[PDB]
């Protein structure tokens, strides 16, 4: 067999016993050999046992000659962001963003903040840990400490005209994550009234892990929205890579809307500009982009495939329905800072309320959301699906998944590559009874 904790695109796994400090240091060791000459940037999220995990891999580095930059607690895009700018050979996040808290793990970049998955370098690194029984080296390179977010913060204010901001009121949610740091040190740069909920990194999670898709997690920060009158609200994962909206009314804004959002916020700046997308969720992307004068730019789903769809067309932006945000000029990485900084000055410049941002566009193209299902043979459900709507002549793409288009109607229907789950999108052209029993009919098939 093989480690656990080595998936497709990051390392997680249970603390100890699929993720430890051995391992962790082996992984530095591993992850030497598989860089360009430079020196490797680390960074740590809130979890209790992410500093010691970081320490074993930069025991392991500097035991194979690497110099060492400790950019502290911080945002996994923080160390995306000083990869890059600091010219680093690669980098590592200790995270497990979202998951619990017996659970920590590590995202792997190399240089440019270019991702190292199991295809790109991360099995490789799994098969020479998996075999590496040496003696642990000493240490022949050094560590230096480098917290200074000053860069990082003006990359982000760069974003925005900040002579065109309103004071708005926004309730910011960290979850007891990490994002609570980036705001408080934002703020003084900005005009908002922030009503912070569950501000304060705690490892331990009193108010339950960082995950604002739970209902429960969700209601907090609805709550904070329409007990404040604020203009909207924003939470985050633990490692605030994701962000998440909810309008003044409290609601929870799904997340294919705030692709076409971003991408004509980014397009005004940045005029005929492509902007890459994913395949779940298209009909409204597609147009918005193209209304706003940008080339819209089909991506299969995941963000090792974005990026590399962003590089090599030049992308300025690109954005997933399952809240992931990638911009060209942050090293092509994903934000959870830069997505509410562009929605706060398009709600400042436009005098709309997010929730009118959205509305006309959430009855254009009502989607589903995506819906999972265990099932006991998800190639069987799959073919059951396709059997059923075969005589209705749909047309087929094969990007990611199934993607079927009726005319008025479409789906997407994902295989998940480890566990027996398949994922569904469906939206229509402005027709919410039909995307009801579009919806119902394919769940219907599915658990057959
Ligand atoms: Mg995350």
């Amino acid at each position: 067999m093989t480690l656990p904790a080595f998936k497709a695109y990051d390392i997680r796994g249970r603390v100890p016993d699929e993720l430890n400090e051995d391992l962790a240091r082996r992984i530095g060791v591993a992850l030497a050999a598989q860089l360009d000459q430079g020196p490797v940037v680390l960074g740590h999220d809130v979890r209790l046992a992410s500093p010691a995990l970081q320490e074993a891999l930069s025991a392991g580095l500097r035991a194979s000659g690497r110099d060492v930059i400790d950019i502290g607690l911080c945002g996994t895009e923080e160390v995306y962001f000083q990869t890059d700018y600091l010219k680093a050979a690669g980098g590592v996040m200790v995270t497990a963003s979202h998951n619990p808290m017996d659970y920590n793990g590590m995202k792997l970049v190399r240089e440019q903040a270019r991702p190292i998955s199991s295809d790109t370098g991360l099995f490789a690194i799994r098969d020479t840990v998996a075999a590496d029984t040496a003696a642990p080296g000493e240490p022949t390179a050094s560590e230096q400490s480098r917290t200074d977010k000053t860069a990082y913060l003006e990359h982000l204010l760069s974003y925005v005209d900040r002579s065109t901001l309103k004071p708005l009121k926004l309730v910011v949610n960290a979850g007891n994550g990490g994002a609570g740091l980036i705001v408080d040190l934002l703020a003084p740069h900005l005009p908002f009234e922030f009503v912070r909920v569950f501000h304060e990194p705690d490892g331990n999670f009193p108010n339950g892990i960082p995950n604002p898709l739970l209902p429960e997690n969700r209601d907090a920060t609805a709550k904070a929205v329409k007990d404040n009158g604020a203009d909207f609200g924003i939470a985050w994962d633990g490692d605030f890579d994701r962000c998440f909206f909810f309008d003044h009314t409290g609601r929870f804004i799904e997340g294919y809307y705030l692709v076409g959002l971003l991408a004509q916020a980014i397009l005004a700046k940045q005029p005929g500009g492509k902007v890459v997308h994913d395949p779940r969720l298209t009909w409204n992307t597609v147009e918005q982009v193209e209304e706003a004068g940008g080339i819209p730019v089909l991506c299969k789903s995941g963000h090792a495939f974005i990026k590399e769809k962003m590089r090599s067309e030049n992308a300025v932006y690109g954005g997933e329905m399952s809240a992931h945000h990638y911009f060209r000029e942050f090293a092509y990485a994903d934000s959870g800072m830069i997505p509410w900084l562009l929605i706060a000055e398009l709600v400042s410049q436009s005098g709309r309320s997010l929730a009118d941002l959205v509305e006309a566009r959430m009855q254009k193209f009502p989607c589903s959301g995506e819906i999972n299902f265990k099932v006991a043979d998800a190639k069987a459900s799959v073919a059951r699906v396709m059997e059923h709507y075969a005589s209705l002549s749909p047309e087929l793409d094969y990007t990611d998944g199934i993607s079927a288009d009726f005319g008025q109607w479409r789906f997407n229907l994902r295989s998940s590559n480890t566990e027996p789950l398949l994922r569904l999108n469906v939206e229509t052209r402005g027709d919410a009874a039909l995307l009801e029993t579009r919806t119902q009919e394919i769940s219907n098939l599915l658990r057959g």
